[PDB]
């Protein structure tokens, strides 16, 4: 991998705080689009040009990486919602800081925090995003952690990273990004 901040590669000065605003939009779940086999060409692709692991493994991982029953996420500048099971959440949430963190393989890569304001937030009290920037922009695409200890608690999660990009992508168009 080329020593790039989206592969993880940057200067600690260069790491500044963003707001909700990044996140805003309609957002959808991408497992789906493993699960019926959409994901396939991409896993393929990564294991012929990379060689570190079987299109087969590569799923694997993804599968891994990707699971969750929170479909659909809508973000506006100061709320989150969450589509989980027959059932929505919205809350209004504060901007709480940044962390960043250091992986197993050498890079690196910055958490944004999140906390609920409303009292009955519950699991979505914190919430944390990683989008492979570490600076404002508007995001593309994400990962999302959440729960409801503290964002000290999400830290210790590497290998689940539910991952979100745009409501007006097909599943096909999702591949493509990934494919490029
Ligand atoms: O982030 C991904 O989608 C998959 N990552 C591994 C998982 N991420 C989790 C995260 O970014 O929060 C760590 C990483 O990319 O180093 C490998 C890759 O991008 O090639
Ligand atoms: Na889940
Ligand atoms: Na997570």
């Amino acid at each position: 991998d080329t020593k790039t901040v989206q592969n993880g590669y940057f200067e600690d000065a260069a790491v500044k705080d963003r707001t909700l605003s990044d996140y805003a939009g309609n957002w959808q779940s991408v497992y789906p689009f493993l699960e019926d086999g959409t994901f396939d060409q991409v896993f393929d692709y990564k294991a012929k040009l990379t060689g570190k692991m079987t299109q087969a493994e590569y799923k694997a991982y993804y599968t891994k990486g990707y699971q969750t029953d929170v479909t659909k996420i809508n973000i506006t500048d100061n709320t989150m919602e969450f589509v989980q099971g027959g059932q929505s959440k919205k809350y209004t949430y504060k901007y709480v800081g940044k962390k960043i963190l250091t992986y197993k393989k050498g890079n690196r890569g910055v958490r944004f925090l999140f906390e609920a304001t409303d009292a009955d937030a519950g699991q979505f009290k914190y919430v944390q995003f990683s989008d492979h920037n570490i600076a404002p922009v508007k995001a593309e695409h994400f990962h999302i952690f959440f729960g409801g200890t503290s964002q000290e608690t999400l830290f210790e999660e590497m290998d689940n990273w539910p991952t979100y990009y745009p409501d007006n992508l097909s599943g096909q168009e999702i591949a493509q990004e990934m494919l490029a």
